């Protein structure tokens, strides 16, 4: 089930160490073997974002109460409320017609001030992922017939004592893919999504910093509050309805994700350098597949420029290297754009996942060789930060 | 024309692979050779940013129309327009003197509301560069007397089958230089620039999100709209002129760039790891140049802390290694700050480009050795995010 | 005093080079030795941020002057000042009661406009750290009984000529820790701190871009200016007091830092690749310590997910490798989370600094082996962007 390490991915020093390159991906596992020693398997078990920090909190459903109004006759100066100085209250000033009909001696404009207590009933949260929030669990197994390493951005190294092999240093790092400098973790009610950062920051909803506070204070309350037309001595303040639906629609397309509590699981990807004592490894070679491939399921599209292609092999020469190729709208082989490190059919009955990064516009993906090749036309749209929240 | 790979930049494993480090730069090309095999050349052909996402769109020239006004006599309540609820319209409320002279029974303040339809005639766009937007074209050539690899951040690897050499893995990554987390791609009319991100975001112009929408809706329209003084029953709304000139001036200094359509060409820089089967390479050594150097052209200054120095050799010992040195305001040799990987005069008649990163403040650049050395004094100003848009 | 390089951290090529991995940390130094040659020591001397760019400037103490007011009788139209068009002035409009008592013929609302000249007396500054702002000084010493290399993000390489050893290429990069894409350099009066970026940007203080300008122009002046109640012909404008105290309190917890002039010193961390000609190095092995450890001082907590643990060894087998382990709230050994590259007691009388990255929530740190182990319970709180400025 594991892909063997080719001899192009390690060097045994005349003196010193044996250095090995391996790429760990969710599902796949990598294996190798030394001059008369047990088999060695490495595998990425999971990837977790834990306790990310809140950037802001936005309010999608507010309520109104304690509506207070103060009015003054034309010759009685400017109205005033003490809740003007209260930050839980949203206020509004104006001048209304006053006269004999409502207790005044002069027909004319009288001052009016109206304040109402704002409260966020339903809020969402945008959380930024930092180095300290990311974690990987890598399992290393010596086949005497397993040790789970913990890898993080700040702590990428993990020294482990193995049977027969000795000390093994796991020097791993996250592969280039998701960018947490750009993408943000949005959480509304129960569901969660990965959304661009500025898109979030520009959302026209009442917001409050993620900073630590005892007094939740909102900004842009007007966005959910509507001061109806004022009367001589009173004025109604109403509030917009829940904006959960308007958001769900604006989030259409944005990648949805699973998070239980303060933990969010990802499909991680690691590039690792294995350091062990001077040792002659047994490299594993794979001949190119010669048979046919069938698309076990539809070509899936990620939100950061890639596509996932799962295929099934119909040939008789497994294990073998899946021939892959990409061609722009006009039949130019790109000699690249293959993201998967180990595109190997290790088992004929097991489907093989293939990630690739098509050119922008029209193109063609090709898995297999010759006339027996699976040819698929793909259109890739320019980048976008998301859909407008209306 | 290609710089030979020194023996300090590769290791032939007792077993396993031959690993090679090479730095590809626009113009330069790197070469090496094995125990009785053809010459091998690598070269970076181009670097493209394609279909970057819009952050915001700013309006530098707006127009006004459908100016509508509604006024009310002192005793007739608050004026009102239905375009108050229309987002294409920019509105403004006030109270104007009303009386017998304009149809009213009382001399006094009458309400007034004026709305005008806002339209962006000329806009600019700020676009963020993500991993999925970057692409490199690297050509690998075996001198039997060429294969073009595609390298991207997410797909840095490229396996290629060569004649005599066999499979060759290109594991390349962008060198540290331009930071697309900080710099933004600004596009006005036809010209384009690299500008800091917050500088852009703080621009005092009407703006609209880059998010997908059918209804272009602007924010901060007031910045280009001027409500003239109101009269009893009417009020003129005028609009500022094109701000293309005010921007051109504020962009003075900002790096200008060439982009045809959705593609922007850069002068890229790659650090690459070449993986091939166990093989004894022929390292290339270069003695330090002993002759003189002339500045073919003026020392150019980049906008991210570097300077480009092109020189021409007057000596007789090419190919040779250009002696380079940097000294702060007080003659301290820095033993670094040389960005170019291969500072080699491979051809006496070809000028050699040299990138370096001077200290801040006064300093001295020195190319060549001894009394025959080219000595240049350089002042480097502290970092800035750009010039204030006035 | 230097930690010896293990044989797992270098490879001598059958042909080509000897490649060596070393991690340089403030305080520590690394050493190695070749087949009959002098000892080689490497050490990180300092890390400097120099001339970082200003993002914005915020005003914590403003003053008011040139307060000008213009009022008009009910039948005399809308007041007006020429300083309305002046950006140094903060203005405010209203309607005040006018009548016989103050020169008017009609009792009614008269227009009023008040402008005051705003000036920032005390300001702070938020500065972003870019690649061009970072610098490292690494010293390389051949023990004949030293050469200082300059390392920067854009210029990570440094070729150096050594005695007996020959040319030595320092290929160093900053270890993953502080993120200058997220953290900002705040400077108020004399003290300085590392603060999150959005926290800063959302600060409710008057602000002005860091862009180059001759005319300092502020935004959100209202935040420090208070227009008192207006009278017929006059109106006082007052200003808030210094907000240095409100900031000091909001900065509580934020890491304080030392900066003389335009330079800020950090406790840097480098991972380096040493390239030298084919050479057989003498690897250094360290047996696990068997004795006891005492906490020379209290467990310190960084603001990016780590903790610093300094211990002192009570055993008799130095130099030795400090046994380290981490366990989550329920006794699960993590097989990682150790940040320090060289956890070695090279000298019994010298305390040893140990950086580690605990899990979130409750956990246990363990230094030493067996019953002689130092067991410490640690609680790690979720990430935060800072404390609310009130
Ligand atoms: C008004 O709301 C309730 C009355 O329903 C009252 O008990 C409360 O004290 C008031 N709140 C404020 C802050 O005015
Ligand atoms: C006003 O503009 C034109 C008249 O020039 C008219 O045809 C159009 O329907 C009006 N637009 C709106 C939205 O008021
Ligand atoms: C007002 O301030 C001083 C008077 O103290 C005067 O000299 C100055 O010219 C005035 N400034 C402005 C811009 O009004
Ligand atoms: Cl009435
Ligand atoms: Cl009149
Ligand atoms: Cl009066």
């Amino acid at each position: 089930r594991c892909v063997g390490i080719g001899n192009r991915d390690f060097v045994e020093g005349l003196s010193g160490a044996t250095w090995v390159d391996v790429v760990l991906e969710h599902g796949s596992c990598v294996t190798t073997m030394a001059k008369d020693k047990p088999t060695l398997d490495i595998e990425l078990l999971k990837t977790e974002v834990t306790n990310p920090a809140v950037l802001r909190k936005l309010c999608i459903e507010a309520k109104i109460s304690n509506t207070t109004t103060d009015s003054r006759c034309p010759t009685q100066g400017e109205a005033t409320l003490v809740e003007e100085q209260d930050t839980n209250f949203v206020c509004r000033r104006t001048f209304v017609d006053r006269g004999h009909g409502n207790g005044c001696g002069l027909f004319g404009k009288g001052s009016l001030i109206t304040c109402a207590k704002f409260k966020c009933v339903t809020k969402l949260e945008g959380k930024i992922v930092q180095y300290e929030n990311l974690k990987y669990s890598v399992i290393v197994t010596v086949h005497t017939g397993g040790t789970i390493a913990t890898i993080t951005p700040q702590a990428p190294t993990s020294e482990i004592q193995l049977t027969d092999y000795g000390a093994l240093t796991l020097d791993c790092s996250p592969r280039t893919g998701l960018d947490f400098n750009e993408m943000v973790l949005l959480t509304m009610k129960e569901k969660s999504w990965l959304v661009h950062k500025q898109w979030f920051l520009d959302l026209p909803l009442p917001w409050t910093s993620g900073a630590s506070t005892s007094q939740e204070t909102w900004n842009r309350q007007d966005l959910l509050v509507t001061f109806k037309t004022a009367h001589a001595k009173k004025q109604e303040v109403v509030v917009l309805g829940s904006q959960e639906g308007a958001m769900h629609t604006a989030l259409t397309g944005a990648t949805e994700i699973q998070t239980s509590g303060t933990t969010t699981i990802f499909a991680g990807h690691l590039k690792c350098r294995l350091k062990m004592d001077k040792l002659t490894l047994k490299g594993m070679s794979y001949v190119m597949c010669t048979g046919s491939f069938k698309l076990e399921k539809e070509v899936a599209e990620t939100q950061h420029g890639t596509v996932l292609v799962q295929v099934k092999y119909e040939g008789t020469d497994a294990p073998c290297k899946i021939p892959f190729s990409s061609q722009d709208e006009k039949g130019v082989t790109q000699n690249g754009r293959l993201i998967t490190a180990n595109p190997i059919v290790t088992d004929k009955e097991k489907p093989v996942n293939i990630e690739a990064e098509p050119p922008f516009g029209e193109s063609y993906i090709v898995v297999g060789a010759g006339e027996k090749a699976l040819k698929l036309s793909w259109f890739k749209k320019g980048s976008s930060i998301g859909k407008m929240f209306e």
